[PDB]
């Protein structure tokens, strides 16, 4: 069979998500669900408090009034009649690199996709132009096929990458780490209308580690970048210092 | 003077943000920045698309429209005077065990701690009933008090759960990574008022991993638990594997 469950985070309607449903359309049986508008910057949020409304819309997808964590794990516990064998999430209008994966609500669809049986995908296009949402497409269409043929270990979550050019003009496929930024610029204080302070969350600061070896590089060389991601956040690397430091509790 | 910042997901009116304050305002000087509403579920998600207004509620605690993100990182970003030395998040009103880490709101608070440089806790009290917020307040006194003469790693950041119990009932402290819980209870269906469809979110579903070593381990057990988490998302082990693989699609 395989059943491709998709989603994204730039809304239900967006063109990248479009796209990309038509394209793997041809590999198997595509579920989308996807936020009824942009929810950008809802990393892996659930909606706890309240209920989601749902709708099937006139071509297929199904759209939800909450954010892509949403969508994936109502997906998979029950709004879906049968059960996906992966996520994939895309195609994003924009990068997803470095510290920024963080924040982003396409990463953490695809990481809602960790609970089930194959890799799960989340898929983003470089730029501010997207111009070639088909070469993104042509990228995860392939390493499906290839998931298939030649299996990777459960519970893999890649970050994957597409610089915005034709799939000829590509220079290669990388498998990358996680760049950083230097510090976040600062918040930005305005005053409404009416006299209240409003702040901005500022912008993300410049490219720091951004050698050979990170998604940074790759993407600013042409390459398409593959980066897997921890689907468990103990840091084992600390346990020494910080178990002689309980141990030292002990009175 | 130690100048600790303090903020939660459960919001600015939370029995437990408001003990564990009083409690640690004893140690050093307290700022509290919080969400004014329940933002439970919220992740690391981050108000990008609007600004935020905030403001001084009577009791000096300062409340934020936006997520626990949002709090932490324009509290370090130019809403304070002063950078924090850590950040406190909680005493959060349920556990933060396993996978919750990845949804939940105290969690990120205490992250967002992290990589802009300062150590942080996230603080959870355990169980449904939330009798005892007294004695994890009591645990992440001592802990503080015990940093400050006995350093851990300037990077730390901390996800502690604290059993409910009176504080001469715990068992002690544990080093411990995360478990895992089997998979989510399905999404629960109902009808508005209005005759629409909607769907709750299920609750977390039973532990899963959950033997000696990991957090619901610890608390099952009556012990504070306390994992360390890390701040690198890329999955280094898979590596070299991943990049054969990668070089195999290309074939």
């Amino acid at each position: 069979k395989l059943r491709l469950l998709l989603s994204n985070d730039d809304g239900v309607y967006a063109k990248g998500l479009a796209i990309l449903a038509k394209t793997l359309a041809d590999l198997g049986e595509v579920d989308v669900v996807a936020p009824d508008r942009n929810r950008s910057g809802a990393s892996n949020s659930l909606t706890l408090n309240a209920p989601l409304h749902i709708k099937n819309l006139e071509n297929g997808m199904i759209s939800v009034e909450g954010t892509p964590t949403d969508c994936v794990h109502l997906a998979i516990t029950g709004v879906l009649p049968e059960m996906p064998d992966m996520v994939v999430a895309g195609i994003n209008a924009g990068p997803n690199l470095g510290d920024d994966v963080w924040y982003s609500g396409t990463v953490a669809a695809a990481m809602e996709g960790r609970f089930l049986g194959l890799p799960a995908l989340a898929v983003s296009l470089g730029g501010e132009l997207f111009r070639y949402y088909e070469t993104a497409a042509k990228v995860v269409y392939q390493l499906i096929q290839r998931i298939e043929k030649d299996p990777l270990p459960p519970s893999t979550i890649l970050n994957i990458n597409v610089p915005d050019l034709p799939y000829e003009e590509l220079k290669g496929f990388e498998v990358t780490r996680l760049g950083t930024r230097h510090r976040a610029e600062p918040t930005i204080r305005q005053i409404d209308p009416r006299g209240h302070p409003i702040y901005w969350v500022g912008a993300a600061g410049p490219e720091q580690d951004s050698g050979p070896g990170t998604d940074f590089f790759a993407m600013n060389h042409h390459c398409v970048s593959i980066t897997p991601l921890r689907v468990d956040l103990t840091h084992y690397e600390a346990f020494d210092q910080l178990a002689s430091w309980v141990k030292r509790l002990e009175m």
